[PDB]
């Protein structure tokens, strides 16, 4: 019941992301149903371009863009759909597309998971090629898409993805 | 929770598969356990063989056979097991086995996800290579199991298929 | 509903086991949350080795390590994760870890799932190289983890790992 | 070894094409070393794409960029490096790279190999959708490469490609 | 290159077969050419069905359908394209096709490379689901191509094999 | 062919490795045939391990074990066999085997191919993980091999991949 995964161990800094999407997936854009609990297909992208690392949400959030909000997870591995992970936000990805608002935080394994991470404070600290395949990635997937598109503003740190976290974890609660 | 999820937006045009088995995916027979809601596994096939395309089902449906209806569906790739996608019916795939009915469903994804199948109106109107291929492989997947066998009858039209989701719908809606 | 699924049809001979971690999966150890009934990653193992095996667990059981019996299961190809595999207990191998109790069930397919493992009748009856491998696995896959070891003791037989299954079964049951 | 293959049964209208990179493949550009007849890895590419189709050369050709004639072949399914395929020129995408010409012909297997493309007699008659994934592949792939780039001109009919598979056959012989 | 590879270091005991294509692979039929020592891409088949095993030659050797002896190798991991495995014939399985002579040997490993088969001696020590699964699969993986089909003789013993690899080996040296 | 390959633009400090072995193979260990130029199956470990990295040689050189120098290179994407990669050596891992020497170097890609490496200098600049990788893998993928051992005595700098490159190179050529 991936609808009674806890947002987080201790809000904001250490949270649970559930994964929908894996690292090197095909382009294929799924998302989760809140009334099932089950990821339906939202849309077949046309590019020939591959999930450059894990894409997942965390539970009990409510994103003012009306979904949960959105974490992309980079791992040593790629993770099994479905499955819970452990991890730690260290920036957000701020975008916007025909629809709005599209930031997507970053989050890397708690070290309870992997001491791979544990020198990654904050999103400067990402490495640089990383962030560029991150960003080229959600700028031009959708590119074949009539009526679509995706404007990749930048980068911000670690506070402001705590802040976000928080927010959206209230305002789902209390809502 | 598979369990949870509807048929479809607006029936019979507008399904909702959910995937058991993805295209491509090893001869391993999986199978829906409506009392959990969890894949159970029917059995491993000794053929060397592939599945041709997804496979799935579409909840709240009775099949006359017992199960839900059953639903071939090809796509650009291979969808994750558990999802769900939004499809358009447009034909059906006759078979007998040692057991009786065994009639499949080939839908195609719904405009919204894609626009390589807007085309494809009918069972007529699908590659001929792929109807062969998928005719051939319930044919003989099953050849080295003894005692049991797949009688391929032949395909029928959209109008066929429609009428077998709406039948099976209220088979299991007024039961 | 992992939760829904029961321990077996005849215990302690006829169980199913609910995968977590395919065969040849990469060294990424998961664990089911039986409050969610969601699957956490535990941890990204460092070396370079991959799951000789599936590997699930019997639901409705208790070991006394605090999870349920946990059980490697062989396979002509590797299962999906979350599916449910009717089995027929073999053996078991017998570890230890600096937490405790670490000991492993291995089960094969039921007969009515595949005919190629109806003369595995007991742990001996498994193939010397296969038990080799899962020995060594499991003896080496944690060794680049600081505080962290895995003492393999040895095998043990079909009686030894019916045993447990019933008196982890009714651990469960009557508590 | 590959070096004895000949360019083609029937120049301009038969051709053989040596296969490179496997259609799928990860971003690693290869490049054909003449005087070895050895594959080079040329470059890893920083952003997440993959090759949209196979990518291949004609033995025994020259064009302006002073590598044999390259060839991109769609196919059921991914061919082996290093394999011949015979094939029918439909077309040739032209481009321009930081170096200077970069035209890639289009071609699909010939009649003896599979009916499937016996249809596609042009440029015109290849699918929309594969036309805009490699265009869009080529026009993006090198991004985040600095000081390279690729300026797409467009689609060429059957015609100009054989224009250039003569010439090219021509250059390398009469040298 | 793969021309100045032996035919076997005792032959017909000892022999060398180099794979052409590896075990689990699509359907694409591949050719040696024997001028140019290149692989060929023959035919794409239209069935949806894999190569039960690892599929290669006994280069300098010439069967009666022209092409060198062909050669089944059963492996514990599929084997890289173009490499050399050192093996021992055990079988040959007889069949017929559109065009004639179409037999292909069945040989293991080598015991310097594994001991796992050396039990395997003859025709009738061999598993007999992959038997059943290399028959199957040649009888029909061209069901669907058009004035092509395989008739299957049967399986015949050691001492057969070994007389073909004679024959055909002295078939290409006394030419 | 693969023999016409330089040992490299400018040994020592600049060199080319044809890869035999790609990152993340099962493990299958290969060995070039100096005579044929062909990549021979050695031997099938028994070990569920998978190669770190992509695993090659350099052409024109012959080390103290009677097969050229071998090298490991860490790479984004795993490398086709049989291509050629341009390197710069930054150590070796100093281990013996049953038979004698068999040190193994570690090269990065060159600047020309990715920038990833460039700050990649020595032997102390590798990711400590990937080098407690290697060695683990070393140390253990021949354990269950019967009078197979490999004793790993530790890592050296630069200076001695250097000289063991000019003094294999030698060693070739004044023969």
């Amino acid at each position: 019941s991936l609808l009674n995964v806890p947002a987080g161990k201790d809000l904001p800094e250490d949270i649970y992301v559930v994964i929908e999407i894996p690292a090197n997936a095909d382009p294929i854009k799924y998302e989760i149903d809140k009334e099932s609990g089950a990821l339906f297909v939202d849309r077949f992208m046309s590019t020939a371009m591959f999930y450059p690392c894990n894409y997942g949400y965390i539970n009990h959030t409510l994103s003012l863009d009306g979904d949960p909000v959105n974490v992309l997870v980079p791992t040593p591995y790629p993770l099994q759909p479905g499955s819970v992970t452990r991890c730690r936000p260290v920036g957000v990805l701020k975008m916007t597309d025909e629809a709005g608002e599209d930031a997507k935080l970053v989050a890397v394994p708690h070290s309870k998971l992997s001491k791979e991470y544990d020198h990654i404070k904050d999103v400067n600290d990402l490495p640089e090629l990383l962030k560029a395949q991150i960003a080229h990635f959600f700028e031009h997937y959708k590119d074949l898409e009539k009526g679509k598109w995706v404007k990749v503003e930048g980068w911000e740190n670690a506070e402001a993805a705590k802040a976000e976290i928080v927010a959206s974890f209230e305002r789902a609660k209390n809502k």
